[PDB]
């Protein structure tokens, strides 16, 4: 439960590790939760970084209220699912500048994200708190600065 | 919608083993998204076996709205905004029905029903 250097460096390589997420949003009609397979990295300062279609439904969601939940899993881990060390990060979205460097980064990291470089944008996401779960055990509770550096 | 649509949707629903569970933060309102085993029941509706302490599990006590994932882009998934509802072998586990309202399809979208998933 006790939050250690070793779960703060786990959750920070799952960062650094993810190509994918699982992100939440609000359903504007409903306010149940939305939960869609997305296009996610970091930026320099390690913070959550999306892809999304402009006018997809979780794009939509995040226009109206920009509160987002993620879930990172090691995309490579073999075996049960539940046994994958996973990060639930609770965040608010903001669109993110226009960058150079940043459009480029992410091909480098993820060559197959050519086709969506048109209608597609950047959001950081900005993180509040955090949950890790390393496997097996118990999860870690983790504040914004645990995650990033 | 069509018929090869709705197949897919059960297809992906009948052997799935896990999902992302959505579920609101009490506290923010901010969607917490975790992974949970999620089987079907008898009649097809998604059946999660969650741990009573877990913070999903918490969440889903205080407001039952429940978004699921079920499936990496090129990977037919399908999204589902349900309630849930309450119905190896350690005790403090319960089960749960998440219970569809509508559904969103991914195969390459579409809107679904909740009797198109079932």
């Amino acid at each position: 439960r006790e939050t250690t250097d070793e779960a703060r460096a786990l959750a920070r390589q799952l960062l650094e590790a993810a190509r994918h997420a699982s992100l939440g949003t609000l359903d504007p009609e409903t306010g149940v939760p939305l939960v869609t397979r997305i296009a996610l990295q970091t930026d320099a300062d390690g913070v959550p970084l999306a892809l999304l279609a402009g006018l997809a439904a979780h794009a939509r969601a995040l226009a109206v209220d920009p509160r987002a939940g993620l879930l990172i899993a090691a995309e490579a881990a073999k075996g049960d699912a539940m046994t994958h060390a996973r990060l639930s990060i609770l965040g608010r979205a903001v669109p993110a500048e226009p960058d150079e460097n940043r459009r480029a980064r992410w091909l480098e990291r993820d060559p197959k994200a050519k086709v969506y470089l048109p209608d597609f944008r950047f959001w950081r996401i900005e993180p509040v708190s955090g949950l890790l779960n390393a496997g097996f055990g118990q999860a870690f509770k983790l504040t914004a600065s645990d995650m990033l550096k």
